[PDB]
Formats: structure tokens, C-alpha cells, sequence
């Protein structure tokens, strides 16, 4: 065993297995199948094992096989070794954690040695066969039981089983696993996610009969308008074959028997030597079934019995039957005859605390947070996953793309080991052990060769395979281009609306210009975009704009769900989230772990609503007084659906009211809108409609929003004059000041300077800082890339403008001036921003302090056309004083930006303080409100039309501290005010990707403010 | 090695054994390379080797792997063990020869255990590395060298190859070879044929440098009127890259040279992570080429030269090369442009004193007797055959139908193991191994993908492997009713001209109405017809009335060629023809072994 090094070879993959099949309990009562009860057949070994941590597999002693080692430790299983301290979690994304040395591993080749004592009962020793099942090992492992060499298993993502009828003994048994960390399957599997091992999935006993069920697969197939079904059930025994054996298939609804077929053994002849005496096929006619969907997830249930002619149970197997049909029709994917729109994401299996241990509460939190964001599918990036998932999928309603467990990223060139025979065996049993495993669930309606292994002959052979053991089902493949002959759709990652980006060998074209290549025929959806890390989502719109308006663009896999961040204690025990790199694992890939809509603890980051809004399922027109509304449902009426209206001016509230939806699957309908009420006040006049389900869901609560849209109606502009005050504000001139009295309020400008810098109400200093221009921002994940200290990226946003002296630019003043008018003072200014003797911009403003005590800005910014687009046009100060509230009237409630706006609404807005900052793990740019038009904090009021973040940390300290944990908040608060702000890109994080109508190009910008005390 | 029996699992069909690829012989001199002369670096090990049968693996002493065993004769190498009086051929056509238990085989194995002493030369241990080539050992075989374990390998008909530069020593080496008659690879060559054992293809050692040739292929493409070629060449090495290391491919006839070209390592961008550091690929345009037909094989010669940019040769490999195009186009099989009419003939390696052991003398008169009789194709029934079969097939000129060792007629029903996913490892090894081995030869047109084993989503899978790694030839299967989707060929066997035989699931139409099934577009070619049993070829003359006059029918291949007839002696020591169950072998198919025109 230590002499062959099984775990060097990729000829072998396993030794003793038995071969892969759907899910079983081997129930022993009809009744019990049907009603899904547990089965005293299967026992969990989940619970307290004895654990011991080896640097490498010649370090483990002998007596280990036949007794407990002292030295061993109480462990939970499942769990991953990593998570309880015995060595480090690596993240890396493409470099593989080891030498690139296939097949060989490193001698160092952490092992971990599990062991359990056990009872078997009396009954399961006379009679029938005892199994054993892994449901996941990472990566490979040798397994004894009571001291005899049993098997060898390697593919940690599928399971792994094995007869233990020989072994066992009556009382006391001993198993012991011997888990390696790395082997020549670690080659295979180069995911983008922290590298840990263990045994991290489920550890089950079964028992079943001697002559026993081995296999079922069941099949739907439909008339021309879905109104008859045929529902075809294969069999196939082991054991002694006898002619009193009958199968009988039946289908329930509910308590309701729906269908039931009975045959003996014995199929059709196949060829020259006859058919499969060990297998039998019964048809069952179904009339008017009612269809799985995404919409309506109505589900069947199957029981499968093995009994004799005379009546006598011998075992019985269940599943869970949805009738669809999916295919591919003149370049459309349809399903159930309609063409499918995915709005789909990527799903890593990942847990802050548990590491890659995924259990069933986590699980439900995951599918009810997606369905209540007009979510319809998920991918599984990129592993078959806990066999529960694809369950919960089938009965809530989500569409699965089930993906092998093959990634070779890290390879040179990608295709080095799938292009090469002597690993085709190594990746057919990835592919072929997932299929046999979940061909039954309906949820499943794509299958997929895996990820980012370039394109090999190995998976042409691979896709043929299964378009021919499983034709109802398409088959897609990302790898060598996107398009190649190894898979039916279109499935790009990362490819951008308009834009082409024109690699060698394998460009990327923009998605509507590769519809129509010449020769191409094919849907297509993109199985990656939009990556989502840290601050990020910008241009969504601009997808989903794409996807109504071209059918051959079917939607596409956001990446993705959930951050991958793990949580570290410091000194006083206190939690905080950690990334690539902070267990002392090197190299590694620092903060590109997090790319989730959600955080590692499932609460939501700001672009979860984007997400939502543009995935909404009701699309609305406004003309003159009538709203049409359209539903992009297939399949169901809107009859849990109530349209609310409101109409405000400023954020008043005018009229409102609501209407009942009756709207059939891609209908219209038209409501009329009462009479609107005709105001005399200025301003706009906004409606907002929004539909709420009134009724609770399997997934949603009473009362839940499901989409929203707002239109501006009749505006009035304001043509009446400020109110003639009397008092006239007073100038005083020193050599080191202008200071400007009125009333308790007090101005001065610093005149070497030529800023504000003090501000008086009564004798209350109101400013930390002077108001100054601000030119930058703490960049974002999508401005730095893949840009660092040691490798620098001279494309990336950050590295322009530091190499442009944006970041160090200094103020020279060219003017200060003051001026008494009538009833008003007026400060002009000119300041001149230089790097190294070029001008990069230059500002002018007016102050202008009138009799009411209010301060009128204006400023005009010139940009040199050569200097990289500015982040923003603003200003900057730091206030002097702390509010619990912030008040404004603008785009809200969440953080929007120019480019990631469309689902905020505009309206009268009031969070704590603390709801203005996102708390991203690598802190950036954050908290950004677009659209404003009046903003309260304090005593003080802005009114103009800008953008603005209010918080405690500065730009510089988010700048210079790498985890949110560091951050300390400052004295007062910082606000910025911009007149313009830079996009926030997110096609990728690693090139520049911020359109070009995001960029602040136009050289000259000019904007106002009024700053009061109200 | 007696506790993993890996024999007895389908799972590992090898142990340590080195990639396949092109028969190499790893000259030192670009003019021996070119002539085709005999190369020092590769030596024979045929010859007088000691020999020792046993019942079982279990029984065969441990003292065997040290030093002789004083109980063993001396026997010739290449040979098979039943031909020197061991133990009895067995002949059965359908029926396999051991009990149906996948994977399973009897525990009375018989083991035949070989062995040689031999000097290795000095010059060959300071430098690079020495490998040994197993032409062919049925059924599968563990090997030492000094004592200590080397390698395992299945599949008889395909070559072994292990290093033994970690093994050998400066004066007396000592091989070891145990050979066991019965494997899990038994399971897929159920062929009709005498059921035999042994090293039965030559056996030979190889040196190459460290930094050395791997692999090479040759393509060839042509313009509309084949008035223009391009010559295509891609190289691959091993060992260690420098910037000094060049490739030139150089291309002759004759004395004559005609072609050449020259590049560093180093090859174009194919995805997001590079290309290929260790691989190139030559472009040689060749103006006006002789093309290659069975009506004239002309030939060209490539040689192809691992060197130093300063010029100092470092290793020559070289093969023949000739130009022509095989494709199917609007239903037709075309060889350069114009349709073929197949005069085929099914042939097995079979010598009556020798058994399956092939020699060039055989061989050769095989081919003149076929060529005299108006033959000018020839199927490999059913397994890839010695390699010089293919170089004197390329020379004198006869299309070849090249097919991987796998026929599992025996399986009730017939495709239980071409069907199951945990089979599909062992059948891959078989078909992938051929390919990389024979892509070079012209007179390979066709590859097929075995014989009678139903029709199995493994066929599909391995059909559309051999599409994607080489496209330049079409693929046949027969097995699952002869024109299923593993075949660009309706390729059935023994369907008559005229009469249909209506068989469920898998019918034969008659030929000139299959041609015409609603839906049907691609060529017929019987893989077997007109069987050739004793008095027999009666109504030949209706089958080319029909190859003539519909050109959809392009022909086929008569079973067969030669009768597996072997020779016993009677009392007074006079020769005599015997067939199965003359050997005391049970169950048997008597005649049915006798199917030969000669
Ligand atoms: O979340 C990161 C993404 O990285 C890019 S590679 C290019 C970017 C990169 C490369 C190397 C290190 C870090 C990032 C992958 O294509 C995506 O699937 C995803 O894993
Ligand atoms: O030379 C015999 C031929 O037998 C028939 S099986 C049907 C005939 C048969 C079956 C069993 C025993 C003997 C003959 C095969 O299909 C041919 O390829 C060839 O091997
Ligand atoms: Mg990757
Ligand atoms: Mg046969």
C-alpha cells in the first residue's frame, strides 16, 4: 500500500468501488417509500470520530490499523481539517497549490487519519449485503475495517461506496481512513476557492437484500401541446434471477395513485445475442400531467417495488418525478414548447465557520434569498454538489446546470492534460459517475463538462458520451473558445454587450455580434458575467436591455453568490472576515476569494437590488395617464399580484392607490390612472408603481415586493425671487483673512491658502478641515485589477493615475478676491493642481454670502484632455460635529453610482449614520448617493443637484487600510460633494471596464451648491 | 504483486509503461536515417530464451526472480507455448473459452515464465535512456529486471514499452517475464480464431538521448486538382528545452531532395494560458507530387532532425511518406478525387507451424498472391497487426482497413461491457493506442473500431475521439446493425444482394435497398461477405454485377484469406491438417476455422 503510491497515478482512480448509481434507503415497506420517511435501513456515522494530523503518509505508524492511537483527537464529522487548526487554508485562483509536476505530488503530503468504533446489529450480518458510503473525501483516501485492507477512492465531489458484508463481525467494529491532502486527481480539480481537505460530506451505512434494485432511470415524453405524457421507468436487478420476481412502478399525486405498471424480467432483444435478462422497462400513460417549472414546481412521486408474484415485498425505491421537457429548436433553448430566460448565478458550496461543510439550514437560506431576488436557476460552480441541493431545487423551483469535477486552469498550455489519452480515463469517471448520479432530479436541465480546461479531443469523446446515454438533456462547455464542437449553446464568460475584445486564439466578441458569425446558429448564454467583487455591478442594465431585446441571448450566470471570506479572532476573541493570504498561505490571490452579492454570512451587499430590479418579471410602459404592464412569465397567471401607485411632489405624498393584476404568461395589461391632482408648488412630480404579493409563498413572506418602476410627470419651474432680507452681510479684511460676519454666523477664507477654512455659528467652530477640491477616490477592487506592489499593471485605473500625480497634486493658488455688492459678499478664487510642472486641473469658484445667511458656490474645472478621466469633480470637508441621522431628499435608500442606478428611486430618504457606509472586507470608495437635490445632517442643508457620501473614515485611511476590522472612525465626520462621478465597471475586475459614457471626459464641468443652516 | 491482482480488474490495464507513438529507431547519422539502414541503437533480443510452464501464478517459486530455475528448457523467441506441446490450443468461434464472470478469470491461469541473460553495453548506461520493446504478449504480463519489480501490461496486439535505465547494470543483466494465458482483457478479444499465449512479436531494447524526439505526425493537404501539397509536421520532445535546440524536417526522393524546413521550439497561442513550449510545426510546400494509390505507391522519404543551431546532431527519426487524400463526399468514399471500388480481403495472422507468429518471408507472400489475384485492399481481422505489415503494404501498394483489438461476441447480449461506463477505460487504451501508433502509415484509409460488440454509448464516444485527433480518415463500425451512429460507412456483413433476412432489432436488408432507406446518404462497403467455408463462393459473380452497376456500392471484403488450419503428426511421423477439437480442446467449432481462399 505505502509501496504502490495509488495516489500517483492517474490510471487509478479507485480500487473496489462499487459502481455509481441514483440515491437509495432500500425501504422495506410501499408506504414508507411513498411518504418520504427515514429508513431503518440507512444509518448516519455523522458524529464524534477520533482524528490524527501526519506531515506525510510514511510518518503514519502501523499499530494505527489495528488500535486508537493516544495521541488522537475527538473531531465532528463532517468538517474540514483546516477549519479545526491542524494546517493552513490555501486561497489561490489559477497557480496550482503544488509543483506543476503531473503526476507526482509533493513528499510533504499532509495526511489526516480518521478512525470509528461502531455496533452492527445482529440482523444485518445473517442476511443481504452492507455498504458503506463516502459522499465526499478531498482528495483521495484508503479505507481498513477492522484491520483489513478495504479500497482506495479518489474525485472528491462524488460519492464513494463499498462492501463491507466481508469485513464486519457482530459487536464492536473499527473503521480507519487515511485522507491525503494532495494526489494526481488534485490536477484535475484547480477550482477558483480555498484548497482544504477532509472527509467534508455525509459517512452512511446501507443495507440492502442479496437480489436487489441496482439501478432505476426514468424518462417523460410529451405530445405536441403537453396535454398526454409517457412516463418510462428501466429496471435493472443483481443477484439471483428467479421467475416469481415482478417489478412494479407507480406514480402518486399527493395520496392519489395516478399510474401503476407491472412486469416480470426480461427486456427486448437488443442485437444478434438477445437482451438484458436482468431488466425490464414499464410505460406509464399519463393524461393532462401537471408541468415542472421554475414557476410551479409540481412534483410526482415515483415508487419502485421489487416483490414476488405472490405478493411479498422484497425492497422498495422512491423518487421525485417532475414532467418537462427541455430542448434545443431552431437556435432557441425551450422548455415545455417556451423559450427560457435564465436569470441565473453562479453557487460555490462555502460556509464562514464549517469551511466547505454545507448543511441543510444553510442550504434553504441560500434558495429562499435568490427566488426573493427574481432568481430562476443556479450553476454549480464547478462540482456536482451535496446530493440535498438538487432535492431542494426540484421542489422550490430553480433550473440547475450540473457541472464535473474537472478544472485544469493552471496547466501551460490549458489543454496540456485534456488533450492527452492518458488522462481520458481519469475525466471520464467525473463525467460518467455524475451523470448515473443525478439524471432522475427534473431540476436538472443542463449538463456540463466542466471549467477553464482549454479544449482536448478528451472532451469531444466526453460530450458524445453523454448526448448519447442522456439525449434529453443539452450538454454545454466553456473551454478552447466557447463555441467549439464540444457544446450545443453559446457560453462565453466575461464577454462584454458592445464591446469585442479580440485575444488570439480565443477572443471574447461582444455577445450580439457573436449571434450572428457566420455559420452560427446556436443560443446563447453566457455561463459567467458580471463579476461582482467588492463595489462592482455597473452596466448591468445594459445586459438585461440585451437579453429582451435579442432572442437568441437566453440570459446568463452572474459570478456570483456568495463572498468565500473566513473568519479569524483577534486578541480579545473577537470575529472578523479574512481572504487569500492571511493564514500565512503564499502565494495566494488576496482579495479575489470575495465576488459574492451576498456576504459569507448571507446578508446582502447594494448590487443584490440591481440584480433584482433588472431580473424583475414585470416590464412597465408609461403613456399619458395609462401604465402597461407586461409579464415575462411562461407559464403562470399573476394570481397572487396587487399593483400599488403613489404620486409625490418633492417627496410629498399627493394620491395613491391600488389595482388588482389579471395578466396571463406573456400578456398585457392596461390601467388607467384616476385624474392626477394639479399642485400650484414648484417642483417634479413623480409616480412610483409597485407589485406586491399579498399571500405568503413556500419562499416569500405576505406583503413581499416583487418589482417596482418610477416616471416623472408634469414639472412647474420656480419663477418667484428669495425674499428681500435687510441685513446686509459685513467684510472684514486682515493680511491673513477675509472674514465675513451676519447675524451669530461667521465665515473666513484663509487668503494664503484660498480655501474656507473656519465657519462659526454663535461661537461653535463648525469645520475640522478646510473645503477643499477633491479630485480621487479610494479605489475600488475594479480600479487596482490585478495590479500589485511587486507586479505592476500599467492598463489599470489606480496605476494611471498614480503614475499622472493625481494622488499627489498640489494647490497653488493664482487668485483671491472679495467684493462688497449691494446686499451681498462675493470671494472669488483660482487654484492650479500640478505634478512635476504639468497643470492637471484648474478650479474656479464664487462664493457669494447674501442678507438671508446663505452661501452660493459655484465652480468650473478645466481637465487636461492627456491626464487618465478623474474619478470625481468635488469637494471635501470634514465637519466638526456627530448627527445619529442623515436626512436628503434624492436616489435612494441603498448606495447607487452613475452606472448602477436604475433600481434606486428618488424620494425623501432618513438612515442612521451607519447605514451610509458599506462595509466592504476590502475597504474602497463606498455609500454614494446620485441624484440628490437637498441633503440634512445636523443643522447644516446642502441644496443643487450632485452626489454625495457622508461617513467617519476618510478617503485616505480607506485607502491605506487593507480589512474593514482596521478601520477606526475619525473625529467628525468626512463629507464629499461631487458634481460628477467616475462608473464603477464589473464586466471583469482584471482589465479596465468602465464604458466610456461612464468616464468624465468633457473636459470643462461646472456645478452649484448652497450651503445654509436650516 | 500476488495480493493486487491486476489481472483480475479492468481498472489497471498497465503498471509504468511509457506513451505510444510511430516506430522509432533513433539514429545517430541523417544519412542511415534517410537510407533506412539498421540502426546501433536499437537491438534484437530474439533469439534462445528459458522457458518454465506452471498451472497457476500461485505456484511459480520465488527463487525464479533471482537466479534460473534448473527445471526450464530453451525456446525460441518470438513463439507461442501451445506450439511447443505445454498445454492445447483451444478454437471456438462464439463461446468464450473460460466461464462468463466479468471480471473474473479460472484460478488454474496457466503461467508461462521467461527469462534472459544479456550484456549491455558501457556507452549506453553513462548516457540517456534505455528502454525495452514488447511487440506483442498475450494475454498480460508482470516483468523484473535484476530481481526487482518493473512494470504490467494487457492488450496483446499493441506494443509495451518500459524504461529500464534505473535497472540495468555494466556486464550480466537478467530479464524476467511472467505471461498469464487468462486476463481481464480476455473479456474484449473474443475474436474466431485458435486461442494461444506467449511472447509471440519480437522483442527489442532502444537507447535515446535525454533530450530527444517523443512523437511526430505527418499531414498532407492538398488544392482542387492536387497539383500543390503542403507537407505538415508537428514535433514534440522531451527532456530539457534550450534556446539552441532546432528541428529541421527535410523531405526526399529518391537521392533527390525535394522539400525542407527548419524552426526552434516554440509553438502558435491555443488558449488563454500559451502554447505548446515543447512542440513545432514545419510547412514544406511540395509542387507537382507523385501522388500515393494502390495502382502506384509512390513514396517519399521525411526525416526529421533533433540539432544544435551551431549544426551538431543530436537524434534522426524518419519515416515514408505518401501524398493522397481519403474523404467521403456526397455518399461516395473518394481516394484523390475519384471513387474507389474496394477488392478487399479479410485477413488473420495465422502460420500453421508457427501459430500466430509473423515473419517478412510470410508476409511477402502473402501480398504477391493477393496483388496476382486482382486484390487491392486488405482488413485487419480483427486487431492491429505486426508493424512491418503496414510498411510492405505502403511499398507494393494495398489500401488498409486498420482496426482496435476489442470483440466481445461471447456477452449476452452482445454489447453488456461496450455499454457499461467502467469499460470504457479499458476499450479507450485499446483504440487511442492504435491511432497514436499507425497515423503515419499512407495505406491506413479507414480505422474501425473493433468487431461484433454490439453497439454501446462507449462506441460513441471513442468514434468521436478519433474524429477530433485525426480527421484526415473516415471511421467504420459494424457491430449494432451495421449503420448506426459510431460509422461514416454502412458497413455490414454478409448481407446478400438481392433478399432481405429480417432480423429484430438488428435486420440486413438486402445491399441495393439499404442503399435507399428513407433518411439513408453514405457509402456501402460490406466489412465481410461471401464466406469462403470449404466448396464455397457461390453467387460471387451477383455481388459485382451489383458493385458495378450502383455507385453507392463500392465493394467489400471476402472472408477470408488464408485457413487457421494446424499441422499434428500421426505414428510414422507423416504431417496432417487438423482443425478444432483435434487437440483434445472442449467446447470447440470443429471446421468453421477453415474459411480461407488459400
Ligand atoms: O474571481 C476571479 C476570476 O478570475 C478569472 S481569471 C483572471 C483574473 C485573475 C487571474 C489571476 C489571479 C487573480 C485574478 C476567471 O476566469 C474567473 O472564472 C474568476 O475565477
Ligand atoms: O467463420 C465463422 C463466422 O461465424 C459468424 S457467427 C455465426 C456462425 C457460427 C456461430 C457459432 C459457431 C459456428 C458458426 C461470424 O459472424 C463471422 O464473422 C465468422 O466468424
Ligand atoms: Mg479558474
Ligand atoms: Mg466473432
Amino acid at each position: 500500500v505505502l509501496q504502490r503510491r495509488d495516489w500517483e497515478n492517474p490510471g487509478v482512480t479507485q480500487l473496489n468501488r462499487l459502481a455509481a448509481h441514483p440515491p437509495f434507503a432500500s425501504w422495506r415497506n410501499s408506504e414508507e417509500a411513498r411518504t418520504d420517511r427515514p429508513s431503518q435501513q440507512l444509518r448516519s456515522l455523522n458524529g464524534e470520530w477520533r482524528f490524527a494530523w501526519f506531515p506525510a503518509p510514511e510518518a503514519v505508524p502501523e499499530s494505527w490499523l489495528e488500535c486508537d492511537l493516544p495521541e488522537a483527537d475527538t473531531v465532528v464529522v463532517p468538517s474540514n481539517w483546516q477549519m479545526h487548526g491542524y494546517d493552513a487554508p490555501i486561497y489561490t485562483n489559477v497557480t496550482y497549490p503544488i509543483t506543476v509536476n503531473p503526476p507526482f505530488v509533493p513528499t510533504e503530503n499532509p495526511t489526516g487519519c480518521y478512525s470509528l468504533t461502531f455496533n452492527v446489529d445482529e440482523s444485518w450480518l445473517q442476511e443481504g449485503q452492507t455498504r458503506i458510503i463516502f459522499d465526499g473525501v478531498n482528495s483521495a483516501f484508503h479505507l481498513w475495517c477492522n484491520g483489513r485492507w478495504v479500497g482506495y477512492g479518489q474525485d472528491s465531489r462524488l460519492p464513494s461506496e463499498f462492501d463491507l458484508s466481508a469485513f464486519l463481525r457482530a459487536g464492536e467494529n473499527r473503521l480507519a481512513v487515511m485522507v491525503l491532502r494532495w494526489s494526481d486527481g488534485s490536477y484535475l480539480e484547480d477550482q477558483d476557492m480555498w484548497r482544504m481537505s477532509g472527509i467534508f460530506r455525509d459517512v452512511s451505512l446501507l443495507h440492502k437484500p442479496t437480489t436487489q434494485i441496482s439501478d432505476f432511470h426514468v424518462a417523460t415524453r410529451f405530445n405536441d401541446d403537453f396535454s398526454r405524457a409517457v412516463l418510462e421507468a428501466e429496471v435493472q436487478m443483481c443477484g439471483e434471477l428467479r421467475d416469481y420476481l415482478r417489478v412494479t412502478v407507480s406514480l402518486w399525486q399527493g395520496e392519489t395513485q395516478v399510474a401503476s405498471g407491472t412486469a416480470p424480467f426480461g427486456g427486448e432483444i437488443i442485437d444478434e445475442r438477445g437482451g438484458y435478462a436482468d431488466r425490464v422497462t414499464l410505460r406509464l400513460n399519463v393524461e393532462n400531467p401537471k408541468l415542472w417549472s421554475a414557476e410551479i414546481p409540481n412534483l410526482y412521486r415515483a415508487v419502485v417495488e421489487l416483490h414476488t408474484a405472490d405478493g411479498t415485498l422484497i425492497e422498495a425505491e422512491a423518487c421525485d418525478v417532475g414532467f418537462r421537457e427541455v430542448r434545443i429548436e431552431n437556435g432557441l433553448l425551450l422548455l415545455n414548447g417556451k423559450p427560457l430566460l435564465i436569470r441565473g448565478v453562479n453557487r460555490h458550496e462555502h460556509h464562514p465557520l464549517h469551511g466547505q461543510v454545507m448543511d441543510e439550514q444553510t442550504m434553504v437560506q441560500d434558495i429562499l434569498l435568490m427566488k426573493q431576488n427574481n432568481f430562476n436557476a443556479v450553476r454549480c460552480s464547478h462540482y456536482p454538489n451535496h446530493p440535498l441541493w438538487y432535492t431542494l431545487c426540484d421542489r422550490y423551483g430553480l433550473y440547475v446546470v450540473d457541472e464535473a469535477n474537472i478544472e485544469t486552469h493552471g496547466m501551460v498550455p490549458m489543454n496540456r492534460l485534456t488533450d492527452d489519452p492518458r488522462w481520458l480515463p481519469a475525466m471520464s469517471e467525473r463525467v460518467t459517475r455524475m451523470v448515473q448520479r443525478d439524471r432522475n432530479h427534473p431540476s436538472v436541465i443542463i449538463w456540463s463538462l466542466g471549467n477553464e480546461s482549454g479544449h482536448g479531443a478528451n472532451h469531444d469523446a466526453l460530450y458524445r458520451w453523454i448526448k448519447s446515454v442522456d439525449p434529453s438533456r443539452p450538454v454545454q462547455y466553456e473551454g478552447g473558445g466557447a463555441d467549439t464542437t464540444a457544446t450545443d449553446i453559446i457560453c462565453p464568460m466575461y464577454a462584454r454587450v458592445d464591446e469585442d475584445q479580440p485575444f488570439p486564439a480565443v477572443p471574447k466578441w461582444s455577445i450580439k455580434k457573436w449571434l450572428s458569425l457566420p455559420g452560427e446558429t446556436r443560443p446563447l448564454i453566457l455561463c459567467e458575467y458580471a463579476h461582482a467583487m467588492g463595489n462592482s455591478l455597473g452596466g448591468f442594465a445594459k445586459y438585461w436591455q440585451a437579453f429582451r431585446q435579442y432572442p437568441r441571448l437566453q440570459g446568463g450566470f452572474v459570478w456570483d453568490w456568495v463572498d468565500q471570506s473566513l473568519i479569524k479572532y483577534d486578541e480579545n476573541g473577537n470575529p472578523w472576515s479574512a481572504y487569500g493570504g492571511d493564514f500565512g498561505d503564499t502565494p495566494n490571490d488576496r482579495q479575489f476569494c470575495m465576488n459574492g452579492l451576498v456576504f459569507a454570512d448571507r446578508t446582502p451587499h447594494p448590487a443584490l437590488t440591481e440584480a433584482k430590479h433588472q431580473q424583475q418579471f414585470f416590464q412597465f410602459r408609461l403613456s399619458g395617464q395609462t401604465i402597461e404592464v407586461t409579464s415575462e412569465y411562461l407559464f403562470r397567471h399573476s394570481d397572487n399580484e396587487l399593483l400599488h401607485w403613489m404620486v409625490a411632489l418633492d417627496g410629498k405624498p399627493l394620491a395613491s392607490g391600488e389595482v388588482p393584476l389579471d395578466v396571463a404568461p406573456q400578456g398585457k395589461q392596461l390601467i388607467e390612472l384616476p385624474e392626477l391632482p394639479q399642485p400650484e408648488s414648484a417642483g417634479q412630480l413623480w409616480l412610483t408603481v409597485r407589485v406586491v404579493q399579498p399571500n405568503a409563498t413556500a419562499w416569500s413572506e405576505a406583503g413581499h415586493i416583487s418589482a417596482w418602476q418610477q416616471w416623472r410627470l408634469a414639472e412647474n419651474l420656480s419663477v418667484t425671487l428669495p425674499a428681500a432680507s435687510h441685513a446686509i452681510p459685513h467684510l472684514t479684511t486682515s493680511e491673513m483673512d477675509f472674514c465675513i460676519e451676519l447675524g451669530n454666523k461667521r465665515w473666513q477664507f484663509n487668503r494664503q491658502s484660498g480655501f474656507l477654512s473656519q465657519m462659526w455659528i454663535g461661537d461653535k467652530k463648525q469645520l475640522l478641515t478646510p473645503l477643499r477640491d477633491q479630485f480621487t477616490r479610494a479605489p475600488l477592487d475594479n480600479d487596482i485589477g490585478v495590479s500589485e506592489a511587486t507586479r505592476i499593471d500599467p492598463n489599470a485605473w489606480v496605476e494611471r493615475w498614480k503614475a499622472a500625480g493625481h494622488y499627489q497634486a498640489e494647490a497653488a493658488l493664482l487668485q483671491c478676491t472679495a467684493d462688497t455688492l449691494a446686499d451681498a459678499v462675493l470671494i472669488t478664487t483660482a487654484h492650479a493642481w500640478q505634478h512635476q510642472g504639468k497643470t492637471l486641473f484648474i478650479s474656479r469658484k464664487t462664493y457669494r454670502i447674501d442678507g438671508s445667511g446663505q452661501m452660493a458656490i459655484t465652480v468650473d474645472v478645466e481637465v487636461a484632455s492627456d491626464t487618465p478621466h478623474p474619478a470625481r469633480i468635488g469637494l471635501n470637508c470634514q465637519l466638526a460635529q456627530v448627527a445619529e441621522r442623515v436626512n436628503w431628499l434624492g436616489l435612494g435608500p441603498q448606495e447607487n453610482y452613475p452606472d448602477r442606478l436604475t433600481a434606486a428611486c428618488f424620494d425623501r430618504w432618513d438612515l442612521p449614520l451607519s447605514d451610509m457606509y458599506t462595509p466592504y472586507v476590502f475597504p474602497s470608495e463606498n455609500g454614494l448617493r446620485c441624484g440628490t437635490r437637498e441633503l440634512n445632517y445636523g443643522p447644516h442643508q446642502w441644496r443643487g443637484d450632485f452626489q454625495f457620501n457622508i461617513s467617519r473614515y476618510s478617503q485616505q485611511q480607506l485607502m491605506e487600510t487593507s480589512h474593514r476590522h482596521l478601520l477606526h472612525a475619525e473625529e467628525g465626520t468626512w463629507l464629499n460633494i461631487d458634481g460628477f462621478h467616475m462608473g464603477i465597471g464589473g464586466d471583469d475586475s482584471w482589465s479596465p471596464s468602465v464604458s466610456a459614457e461612464f468616464q468624465l471626459s468633457a473636459g470643462r464641468y461646472h456645478y452649484q451648491l448652497v450651503w445654509c443652516q436650516k
